[PDB]
């Protein structure tokens, strides 16, 4: 839980992923995965670390993602 990942909405604001989704993204990022799949809200997303984007695999919409360190000690 060393990171808080965020995604960018259409109006340009950043939203934190939930703790579990941040954990999933972070774990894949840490080991050098190129991409992972994430399901939330019944939607299927590819998290593409080569381009640092979240891609909706049905609509083709790509959104920026970014990582913030989590200060909180285990
Ligand atoms: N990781 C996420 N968690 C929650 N909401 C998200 C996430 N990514 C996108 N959204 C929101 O979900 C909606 C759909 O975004 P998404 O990128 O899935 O597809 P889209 O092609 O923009 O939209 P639509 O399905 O309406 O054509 C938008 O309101 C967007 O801000």
């Amino acid at each position: 839980d060393g990171a808080i990942w965020q995604w960018r909405d259409d109006r340009g604001l950043w939203h934190p992923y939930n703790r579990i989704d941040s954990r999933i993204i972070e774990a894949a990022h840490q080991v050098g995965e190129d991409e992972i799949s994430l399901s939330t809200l019944g939607r299927v997303y590819t998290i593409d670390f080569n381009s640092m984007q979240q891609i909706n695999e049905d609509t083709g919409t790509a959104r920026a993602i970014q990582r913030k360190p989590n200060p909180l000690a285990n």
